[PDB]
C-alpha cells in the first residue's frame, strides 16, 4: 500500500481510525480457527456508512482487496487476507434503532453483539434467539448464516434476517428490501436479502441489519439426560423430532466433550453420550413436553431428567465448548466440522463418526445442533506439527464427503470461508458453481471483496 493511498483512507475516516502496524494488522489477520494467519496491509474503522462507502469505492477503484471484519470469531478463515488489502473492521458502528417491540422488530449496526441487544431488550419481553457460542456481531452472524442452540426452534439467521443495508463492491448503498421496510412475507420481485445472508463478505459490506425478535418464553426448563451410547442419544433425539415435540433446546455431547465441558466450566455431569435439553411453554404446556420426551428417552435408556435460574451455567458450558475442547491440549488450535444431513441419516453418520475418531490417532469431540441433523467434529491440531494438519484436513473432507453422499451439506452455520471450498463444488456442482460465480461477478466484478473465500 502506498503513502498516498494510506492518505485517502486517513482523509476518510480520520488518521486514528487507519492502522498500518504490524501488530495490528496481525490481530486482524485471524479468526478463532487454526487457518494460519495471513494479515491484511492496513485496518480501517469506519465511523459511519457514508465513510464505509467511500472507503470501499478508494479501494475498489484502486484494485485493493476489501476484507470485512467484525468480531473475528468465524471459524473458516473468512477474515484471512490471503492477497493482502484493507481490512474494514465495522464495530464502532455500535448502534441498536428503529426498535419496534410491537411488530417484533429492531435494527442493529455490526457493532452490536447478541448479548448487548438482549441487554438493550431486558423487560420489553421480547428477545433475539439465534446463539453462536461466541460474543459475535449480529451482522457478522448475517454474513456467515449463523444458528445455533435455539435454532431448532426459534429459526436461523436466513429465518430472522427481514432486511439487510449493504454497501455494495464499488460503493453503492443497497437495502436488500428497501429502506426502511420491515414485515411478515413478501413477494415483491426476486429476494435479495436471502442473497446477502451467508455470503461472507464477499458480496458487499452489512452495515446494518433488520432482525426478528421473539417473545420471551412464558416457562422455562433446562435438564441434562445421560445415554449408554451415542447411538442411544441419536435415536432419542430422532424419535423427538419425528414425534414433533417442540423442543427449545436439543444439543449433543459426546463422552469426550462432557468430560471436557467438567474440566472446562466446573459442571460434574456424568461422562457420558448426553442431551442437553430445554422446554418452552406454560406450566401445563411444559407437562406435557417433558412426560412425551421423557418416555421417548427412556426408551433408549437415557437417565431421568437431571434437571436445571442460574443453573445459564448449563449453557454457558455449551456455549463455551470450543475453548473446552481446546483445553484438553493447551496450545492447540482447533478445526470443526458442521455437516448436516436428512435427520434419518443422522444416527449413521454420528456413530460412524464416532467410531472414525477411536479409530484415529486425533483427539476429536463432538458437540451439535442435532436438532436441526447437524453437528460438530472439533478436531485438535498442533500449530506446528505437518503430518496431524494434513490428518485433520483429510478426517473433515472424508466426513465432508459422506455427508454430501447422504443427501445433506458440507456446512450447515459456520460456511465456507478457506476450508470448504472443494466440498461446495461437489455439492452443487457444476450449473450451481457457475451461476453463484455469475452472482459474485455482476455484484464483484473486479473481485476485490473478500477474495479467496467460498468459490
Ligand atoms: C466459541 C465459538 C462458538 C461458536 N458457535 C457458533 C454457533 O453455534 N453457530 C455458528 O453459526 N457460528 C458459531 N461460531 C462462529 C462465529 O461465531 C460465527 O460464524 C459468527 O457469525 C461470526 O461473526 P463475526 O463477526 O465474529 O465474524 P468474522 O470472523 O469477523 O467474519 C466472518 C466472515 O464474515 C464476513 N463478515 C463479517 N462481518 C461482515 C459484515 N458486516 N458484512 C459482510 N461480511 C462480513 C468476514 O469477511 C468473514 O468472511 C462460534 C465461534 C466460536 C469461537
Ligand atoms: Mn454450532
Amino acid at each position: 500500500l502506498s503513502q498516498d493511498f494510506v492518505e485517502a483512507l486517513k482523509a476518510v475516516v480520520g488518521s486514528p481510525h487507519v492502522s498500518t502496524a504490524s501488530a495490528v494488522r496481525e490481530q486482524h489477520g485471524h479468526d478463532e480457527s487454526m487457518h494460519r494467519c495471513q494479515p491484511p496491509d492496513a485496518v480501517v474503522w469506519p465511523q459511519n456508512v457514508d465513510q464505509v462507502s467511500r472507503v470501499a469505492s478508494l479501494c475498489y477503484n484502486q484494485g485493493v482487496p476489501i476484507i470485512p471484519f467484525g468480531t473475528g470469531t468465524g471459524v473458516e478463515g473468512g477474515v484471512c487476507a490471503v492477497q493482502g488489502g484493507v481490512c474494514i473492521n465495522l464495530t464502532h458502528m455500535d448502534q441498536i434503532t428503529e426498535l419496534n417491540t410491537e411488530d417484533f422488530s429492531v435494527v442493529v449496526e455490526p457493532g452490536v453483539t447478541r448479548k448487548a441487544l438482549n441487554t438493550h431488550l431486558r423487560d420489553s419481553g421480547l428477545w433475539f434467539p439465534v446463539d453462536p457460542g461466541a460474543d459475535a456481531s449480529l451482522c457478522g452472524m448475517a454474513a456467515t448464516g449463523a444458528s445455533g442452540t435455539n435454532a431448532v426452534r426459534y429459526g436461523t439467521m436466513r429465518d430472522n434476517v427481514i432486511n439487510l443495508e449493504v454497501v455494495l463492491p464499488d460503493g453503492r448503498l443497497l437495502h436488500t428490501a428497501g429502506r426502511g421496510r420491515h414485515y411478515r412475507k413478501s413477494a415483491a420481485g426476486y429476494n435479495l436479502t436471502g442473497l446477502f445472508v451467508g455470503s461472507e463478505g464477499t458480496l458487499g459490506i452489512i452495515t446494518s441489519t433488520t432482525l426478528r425478535l421473539h417473545p420471551a418464553p412464558e416457562a422455562t426448563v433446562a435438564a441434562t439426560c445421560a445415554f449408554p451410547s451415542v447411538q442411544a442419544a441419536v435415536d432419542s433425539t430422532v424419535q423427538i423430532l419425528q414425534a414433533a415435540v417442540p423442543v427449545a433446546r436439543i444439543e449433543f455431547l459426546d463422552d469426550v466433550m462432557m468430560d471436557a465441558c467438567n474440566r472446562h466450566s466446573k459442571l460434574n455431569c456424568p461422562v457420558a453420550p448426553t442431551l442437553f435439553l430445554e422446554f418452552h411453554g406454560s406450566q401445563q404446556t411444559l407437562a406435557e413436553q417433558l412426560q412425551r420426551t421423557e418416555a421417548i428417552t427412556q426408551d433408549n435408556g437415557g437417565s431421568h431428567f437431571s434437571w436445571a435460574a442460574e443453573k445459564n451455567e448449563l449453557w454457558a458450558a455449551r456455549h463455551n465448548a470450543w475453548y473446552a475442547a481446546l483445553a484438553l491440549s493447551p496450545g492447540s488450535k482447533a478445526y470443526s466440522t458442521d455437516v448436516c444431513v436428512p435427520i434419518s441419516r443422522l444416527p449413521e453418520i454420528l456413530v460412524e463418526t464416532k467410531e472414525e475418531i477411536k479409530a484415529s490417532k486425533l483427539t476429536g469431540a463432538i458437540v451439535g445442533h442435532v436438532g436441526d441433523g447437524n453437528f460438530h467434529c472439533i478436531l485438535l491440531v498442533d500449530p506446528d506439527d505437518a503430518e496431524e494438519q494434513r490428518r485433520v484436513k483429510a478426517f473433515a473432507e472424508n466426513l465432508g464427503r459422506r455427508a454430501l453422499a447422504l443427501g445433506g451439506t458440507c456446512t450447515g452455520e459456520h460456511g465456507i470461508g478457506l476450508g470448504k471450498r472443494q466440498l461446495l463444488q461437489e455439492e452443487v456442482g457444476p450449473v450451481g458453481v457457475e451461476t453463484m460465480r455469475q452472482l459474485k461477478n455482476t455484484l464483484d466484478p473486479r473481485g476485490l471483496m473478500n477474495p479467496g473465500k467460498v468459490l
